């Protein structure tokens, strides 16, 4: 009886984004949860950090393509098209492990519609501000970010996809803590790699 009406933001490459939004998902059937989505890309967060040792790297994982034709998907057909397209992706790039991201766009763009064409936002930077413009609203980084009834609040990081009520149980916690606003941390070192299942 308590209403809850959440926005989450998601970079379909990021595994952590993946467990919690598959988790907010899992507490709407057992609490009175509205889930809104909205795509960020982590490479364009951290394009101000300078890491030169990981540039060799970042340039050929092209790791701003997904979060490019997701967004640009939601430009052509609105918010309605973010979670069916973020679930064909996540299932394929989490739960499968597929990293070939042009199979992965190309795939998850067929399953659900879109057009084909969408596919060469990968490449194009013509929506990176739009994306900038996403983790404005969004932020104010974390994976995922969470803003739920006037808060906000980063996580909550889980390694596994806790179902039902369960999954529940955990909200009605994570919401006490989140609903304080005198509340800002709890954590422990993550001893477990994210699992899909």
């Amino acid at each position: 009886s308590v209403k809850y009406q959440a926005d989450l933001w998601f970079d379909p490459l990021c595994p952590w984004c993946w467990i919690t939004s598959r988790w907010i998902l899992e507490v709407e059937k057992v609490r009175d949860v509205e889930v809104h989505f909205h795509v960020m890309s982590l490479a364009i967060l951290n394009e101000n950090r300078e890491d030169l040792t990981e540039n060799y790297l970042e340039n050929i994982t092209k790791a701003w393509g997904p979060a490019r034709v997701v967004i640009a998907a939601e430009q052509a057909n609105g918010a309605s098209v973010l979670d069916p397209l973020y679930t064909a992706m996540g299932i394929r790039i989490h739960n499968e492990d597929n990293k070939n991201l042009d199979e992965v766009i190309k795939r998850s763009l067929a399953d659900t519609g879109l057009p084909a064409e969408l596919a060469a936002a990968a490449q194009s930077n013509a929506y990176d501000d739009a994306l900038r413009e996403s983790h404005h609203a969004g932020m104010d980084v974390g994976t995922p970010t969470v803003h739920v009834n006037g808060v906000a609040f980063f996580g909550p990081v889980l390694s596994k996809i806790p179902r039902g009520e369960e999954a529940g149980k955990l909200w009605d916690a994570s919401l006490t803590l989140a609903a304080y606003p005198h509340f800002f941390e709890l954590k422990r070192t993550r001893t477990e790699p994210p699992q899909f299942a």
